[PDB]
This record gives C-alpha cells, sequence and structure tokens, in this order.
C-alpha cells in the first residue's frame, strides 16, 4: 500500500520523513510536508513537500506510474516543491502531449497550489523566519505578482525590513499592528541595500515624525509591493513618490499654506528659469528633515530604483527604451524650507533674479539632488565642470580664463 | 533530386532564393547563402542561410529526413543560421540520444562553423556594415569570447565606432592602417554611450596627440575586446587603466621627469593624509589635457565600465560580489601637472600642509573624478554633504554651526 493512499492519520511521523529521501537522496529531512486528499470536481491523493534547499512531482493515473517530466505541474514559483499526485480521473490509455493539455489538468494545478500554501502558513513561526523565508522568501514575492488569486494568501507569508529594527524582518501583519492612529498608508523605501534606502532623503521627516519605513533591497520587491493593491484595507506608499500626508491641524496648516505663498517666487524662478525643461515643477517638501532637497516622481512613474531597474534590464536584453515612456519625465523638485542655503536661495531671487552666481548654484544643487534621489546623472561631464568651476572659486584660480590656459600649455611636451 | 545533393555550378540563384523560404515563410530574401559539399573525415552536402532579420538545422542522414530538433548543431552566436544538413557518414538507426553524443558529430559542427564565416567574410563591404552588422553584430563579438579557434578570424569581421568619424563604424584592420609610426597599441574607451565614451578625460591627449581610439558602446564589448590578446602584431590598450606610452625624446623625458620630482610631496600628501586608504598611489598624468585628475585601474583591474557591469549583474543574479578581489581595490589617481587647480594645491601643501581647506578640497575632487571615471560612489550621502559644506562657503552660511539650527527649528512645527 503506497504511503500516499493510507489515511492521514495513520502514518509516522518517520514514514514520511524517509519517503521525501527516497527519490532525491541528500540523506536529510524536509523543511514541511502535508498530507492530503482532494473531493469535489476532480478525487486525487497526494503528499506534497517543502525541502530545505533550493540548489520534481511524481505522477501517477489509477495508481499507475506515468512520469515526473510534467514541468507544469506547479506553477513557476513553486518549481522547488517536490511530491506525489495519484489522481483517478485522469485519461490513462491516452498520449503524454493530449494528458498535458487536459481539461482536468488546469484544476488539479490549482488544488495543489492552494495546499501548498496552506503547508507554508503551518511553518511554526521562529522556524519560519529563521528558515523558510531566507531560502523560498523570493518564491514568495515571485507568487505575489503571477498568482492574482492567491495574492492576499500570499500577502501575509511576506517577510521585509523595516524602520523598526536594524536587521530584523518583519511581516505586513506587524507592520499594521504598529501603525499610528490616523495613518493609514503602509510607507516603503526601495533601493539597492539596506544602507541606502535607510540614507535616503525621502524617509526623514517620516522617521522623525515616528512612522515606520518598511525597506526593499531586493530587484523583484519594488514590482512585488506594486502588483499588491491594498492589505487590510491600508494602500502602500511609496515615500519617493507624490503621496506623502501629514494630517496635523488648522494651525498647522496655516503656517504651511503660509510658507508657500512666501516660497512662490523662488519656486516659479526654477521652474521658468533656473531648471526650466529640467523638472516638471518645484514645491515645498513635507518628507525633508536635514535634507535641502529631493527629486520626487509622479504617483504612477518611474521612482529612483525603478528607472535603474528598468534600465539595467533593458540594456542588458531589450532594445533601448530611451523614448519610453514615464522613463524620460520630468520630476518634481521639492525643497526644504526651513534650509539655511534654500532660505538664502529665496531672499537672493527676489533681489536679483539675474544672479548667475544662484542660478550656477541652483544647478549644482538639483544634480547633486539628482544623485542622492537615486536617479542616473545625465551629462557626468558636465556636471564635474561644474564641481570644477565651483571648486576654483573656493582658491581664486581665474574660472573660465585658465580651464583653457594651462590645460593648453601641453603643445611644449 | 534535392537541392542540396546538385553541383554548386548548375544550381540558379532563384532556387536558392526560392529554397530558403520554404522552410521559413516571411516571403522575403536571405542575406547570403553557401552551398558546399566536405571531403575528408567526414562527408556531407549542405546549404546554410543568413536570414536579414533575427526575432532550426534540417538533419538528413542518407537523405532520409531526421529531425530540426538538434540546438546543438551550432555554437550558440550562431543559432540564428539556418539550413540542410545531409550526412551519410552518421549511424542511420540509433536513438537521437546516441547521434546527438556521437563522435563524428563534434567535427561536422566545426566544419559547419568555418564555413559559416567563410559565407560572412564574402558578404560585399557596403552590404556588410549597412545590413549585417547592425543585425547580428552582437553574435560575433560573442564568438570572439566563445570561439577561440575562429577567433582571428571573427576578428577581422568585428566593427565599432571610433574617434575617427562621430558616428561611422570601423573595422579593425581600418583602425590598423590609420595608425601612427612608433604607435604599437589599439586604444579603446567603454562605456554606457557614444557620448560618454567621448567625453570620458581618458582620452583627452591622445585625442590632441592625434592618436585614434576606439569607443565601446555596448554591454559585451569590452569582454569582447578583452578576450583578444593581438590583432595583426598589436596588442589592445583601455585608455582607462595603466599602460599608455607616449614615446617621445630625451629633452621631454628631462622636462617630464623633472615634474615628477616637483610634485612627489603633494603626491605623498594624497597617498598618506588627505586620501589615505582611499586611493593606491598619486602619480603625474599623462593623459589629460584639460581635466584636472582622474581615477586609473590596473592593467588588469576592473575599469569603471567593468566595475558597472559586474556590480549590476551580480545584483541581478549572483550574491553580492562586495568581498571579491578587484572589485574593492583601490585606484590609481592621476593628477594633471598642469592644472590651476592642481598647481594651487602643490603650492599650498608645500606652505601648510595640514590646512584643513586643502584637505577636504582634494577629496571633493576625489570624488568627483570617482564619477568622471565612470566608478560608482559609495556614500552619496557623504558627498552631497561635503558640496553642500562648500556650496555654503560660496555664500557665507556657517557650515558646520547652522546646518543644525535651521534644520533644527522644526521641534516648532
Amino acid at each position: 500500500k503506497p504511503i500516499w493512499q493510507r489515511p492521514s492519520k495513520e502514518v509516522e511521523d518517520d514514514e514520511y520523513k524517509a519517503f521525501y529521501k527516497s527519490f532525491s537522496k541528500e540523506s536529510d529531512d524536509p523543511m514541511a510536508y502535508i498530507h492530503f486528499t482532494a473531493e469535489g470536481e476532480v478525487t486525487f491523493k497526494s503528499i506534497l513537500f517543502v525541502p530545505t534547499s533550493a540548489p520534481y512531482i511524481k505522477l501517477y493515473v489509477r495508481r499507475v506510474f506515468i512520469t515526473d517530466d510534467f514541468h507544469d505541474m506547479m506553477p513557476k514559483y513553486l518549481n522547488f516543491v517536490k511530491g506525489v499526485v495519484d489522481s483517478d480521473d485522469l485519461p490513462l490509455n491516452v498520449s503524454r502531449e493530449t494528458l498535458q493539455q487536459h481539461k482536468l489538468l488546469k484544476v488539479i494545478r490549482k488544488k495543489l497550489v492552494r495546499k501548498t500554501l496552506d503547508m507554508i502558513k503551518k511553518i511554526a513561526d521562529e522556524k519560519y523566519n529563521d528558515t523558510f523565508w531566507k531560502e523560498f522568501g523570493t518564491n514568495i514575492k515571485l507568487g505575489v505578482i503571477e498568482d492574482h488569486s492567491n495574492r492576499t494568501r500570499l500577502a501575509k507569508l511576506l517577510r521585509f525590513q523595516s524602520s523598526h529594527h536594524p536587521s530584523d524582518i518583519t511581516s505586513l501583519d506587524q507592520y499594521v499592528e504598529r501603525m499610528k492612529e490616523k495613518q493609514d498608508k503602509i510607507y516603503f523605501m526601495a533601493g539597492s541595500s539596506r544602507k541606502e534606502a535607510e540614507s535616503s532623503p525621502f524617509v526623514e521627516r517620516l522617521l522623525k515624525k515616528g512612522y515606520e519605513v518598511i525597506y526593499l533591497t531586493e530587484p523583484v520587491d519594488e514590482y512585488c509591493i506594486q502588483a499588491l493593491p491594498e492589505f487590510d484595507g491600508k494602500r502602500f506608499q511609496n515615500v519617493a513618490k507624490e503621496g506623502v500626508k501629514f494630517d496635523e491641524s488648522e494651525k498647522t496648516k496655516e503656517s504651511r499654506e503660509a510658507i508657500e505663498k512666501e516660497f512662490e517666487p523662488l519656486l516659479n524662478w526654477m521652474k521658468d528659469k533656473a531648471l526650466k525643461d529640467k523638472i516638471e515643477k518645484a514645491v515645498v517638501s513635507q518628507r525633508l528633515t536635514e535634507s535641502p532637497c529631493a527629486l520626487v516622481a509622479s504617483q504612477y512613474g518611474w521612482s529612483g530604483n525603478m528607472e535603474r531597474i528598468m534600465k539595467a534590464q533593458a540594456y542588458q536584453t531589450g532594445k533601448d527604451i530611451s523614448t519610453n515612456y514615464y522613463a524620460s519625465q520630468k520630476k518634481t523638485f521639492e525643497i526644504n524650507p526651513r534650509h539655511p542655503l534654500i532660505k538664502d536661495m529665496l531672499r537672493r531671487v527676489k533681489e536679483d533674479e539675474d544672479d548667475k552666481t544662484v542660478s550656477d548654484l541652483a544647478v549644482v544643487l538639483f544634480e547633486t539632488a539628482t544623485l542622492r534621489s537615486g536617479y542616473l546623472l545625465p551629462d557626468t561631464k558636465a556636471y564635474g565642470d561644474r564641481i570644477e568651476r565651483m571648486l576654483r572659486l573656493s582658491l581664486n584660480i581665474d574660472p573660465d580664463a585658465k580651464v583653457e590656459e594651462e590645460p593648453e600649455e601641453e603643445p611644449e611636451e
């Protein structure tokens, strides 16, 4: 009597563990397993396993070994799941092309997934984060993207890093638990490493104000969170895009609105002259603590991280998505109203609006902010020359009429 | 009597063009074809085609159709070659697992390739660059890397852009032809785009001096040129690495050597203090015209371009090659001996060696040169802050004792 045909309650814990090693060697235990029998439209018995490493599903029709080459048994992201499936409904006396393309095949596929996820839902707690996540956490994320129907089920299985603790991973449910009263957004920051994301300008105020930010350090991470509309009735919000709010009070609103009136000629100065055709608009930032300014993308446009991931993949694989869409779109330049540099810029503009010193500074500041916002710098040659021109003021060396002078004394050599 | 069994001289040009469309539709002509019979160790007849786009090799044993599922017939880079193969030596009646792993199979494969390249060698001249190159140029570059034995045959087929002309591609032979008398290196610069490679500081003097520099703007490009040791007795030289020479004369040598004695206390100053543990050594640059300084990688180290490509692929796929080797190696910092800023630096160091103003400037200059050299900036948060510190000097705003003040007047909000 095959291991999978006996009742669930009659099989020893040891026998399952012995069964797993029989078709994979390695001589070590699986992370988990479930033995179930399916009822309803399609009847079949099965045992599915979760190995302990990534570094294969046995099909049986009416108890007769058919194959295990069927790679479309599990969806892309569950290709690590090993086990047996013993149907008694499928056409036994047919071809392998016919059988793989049958009506009941797509049905069994879905039932296997829904059970696999039930198994994973029950992996202890301390063991989940310490084992399963560091091994197949990527698959869970891939699933959120691909498996639309089990999306909310998978959402719970997600684990990320957050501003709550320097290293520890957190679940989405845990985040929601820590949230502030009026807060209704799950704030997150995407990047190349935790150190980059936490250093970023976009999280500054949210942190100081006491909010929690999730750090996405993986390449797939932003796509994942992107394919997840809501979670427990809370919508997601990329701190590097437009969408951050701070409810406050009436007297607080009065102040901020009055600050925006004050800086208005400076914001129009950047929009119309200093950075014309460089930014979409200039506004007073609400997310900045100590940074002078940052570049913020539109709600459905590309973040700094997105632009990199896209360009990288389009360069390695694609055919130059240069004039793509929201790839070459201007960003919203946000400035910190309480920054010494921004305040001088306001005053000096209301005085001499055609002051090239401010104009050329605004550019250097913008381009530095371009790098700090995570976006690629268009022309590193020009930027380096603008730093050079300004560097030479900090010394004395005649800006224009010297970078020619000695650099062209070379005809002697 | 099949199309491939008749003599080469007896088959009409039209009939070949007709034969191509019969197994691929599309209703349009191929770019080139060759009909040949093989003599020697293994005998077979074959017609190979080069399609006009990229967006399949018919195997016959003793005129009997066998299959077209054999994807290991051509090497990876020639997967675009469509055609027929009619052997009479192969085991006719044997399994497909057997026949694919046979002795003579590896032999036929090499003959097919050597003939494919003979076909491509004969693609007119005007038609080669305008059509074939912009379609399969990449495969040629992959071949140089993969196909060792046909490497010198493939090298000639390579086409790149160069400083000789704004857009026109050039062959390697053409480059050799334009070379100077004492020149014995093929100078090239690797980048993300042409505009980037030509803007680079590394090409400055070589260009002024009259030398020609090849620009590599594709990801695979530097990997290609790297796997090619010599070409027509000329070794290659990456303008961004150590290796550039300028033969000159004795009185020229006297001057340069006398200059290296002059800047020595500034070179030791950078190495031992201002940039201690940042650079490997500071030297007097011979490749610079108008740039103040640049980072130069070792001979077989990673160039700026290399670093970017390696890091990207190691992020999209690999597991953080952070503690690799020549991934985290310090570069050689080269200064232009005739730059107003460098000259002030030398003078200001011989006087006050512990002048923090110079010490702090040399870092901003080094970091700007880090970006200009095509290298990744380690901590953009720090860099932005250093620019900010210096920006506020060009206004007045108390550097240390202000970036605290107003940026911490927020507790009122």
